[PDB]
């Protein structure tokens, strides 16, 4: 948690999460890799639904292929290891998120920067605890040297809300959409195989 940074989630990860994810780590690579991906492609979404944006496009070009760049380091983590990239099932977490995302521009525009931004927040929180506690050295620099291709104070996301809105708009939406993240990510695993990056677990 570097100082003058913004406050993106309402509550930290548990305990628990950290030790299922510890416990399965094969099946949090997987998901990793794909959410990689997945962040690439909304970067992209953004721009194909504001394509006349400049500003956008400066910012979430270079964050594509930054994410792609990560979902390629964490394939050949997959491979080095011989662990198939499997059709893992993805966690009703981002489809929770999305579907807080209203209808109409503009406000539709700012719902889907404040999603994304949750999502990076909260990859970020657990990619750093995997960094500092997982006991697998190879997954502790793959984690480490994924958050030091950073230095997010605000977060990209933000400061795109704010080119286009006051604080005093931004600030009450990302209230709501950060209760409705820990809301999503409230409840128990059933099995332990279901553990991904975005599996249930928060302090409430
Ligand atoms: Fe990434």
């Amino acid at each position: 948690k570097p100082v003058a940074s913004i406050r993106w989630l309402a509550a930290p990860s548990s305990s628990l999460w950290l030790e299922q994810a510890i416990n399965r780590p094969d099946e949090v690579l997987i998901d990793h890799a794909h959410c990689e991906r997945k962040a690439a492609g909304a970067a992209l979404q953004l721009m194909f639904r504001y394509p006349s944006s400049e500003t956008l496009a400066e910012a979430l070009s270079p964050l594509a292929q930054e994410e792609l760049e990560h979902f390629d380091q964490v394939l050949a983590l997959l491979q080095r290891r011989g662990i198939a990239l499997r059709p893992l099932p993805a966690p009703a977490y981002g489809s929770r998120l999305a579907g807080e995302i209203r209808r109409q521009e503009p406000l539709r525009q700012l719902d889907s920067f404040l999603v994304a931004g949750l999502i990076e927040a909260r990859s970020h929180e657990r990619m750093a605890l995997l960094a500092e506690h997982s006991p697998d050295p190879e997954l502790r620099a793959l984690y480490g040297d994924l958050l030091a291709s950073e230095a997010r104070h605000f977060g990209l996301y933000w400061l795109l809300c704010e080119q286009h809105w006051p604080r005093e708009v931004i600030i009450p939406r990302l209230e709501q959409l950060a209760a409705v993240e820990v809301e999503a990510l409230s409840g128990e695993l059933a099995r332990p195989e279901d553990v991904r990056m975005h599996s249930v677990g928060v302090q409430l």
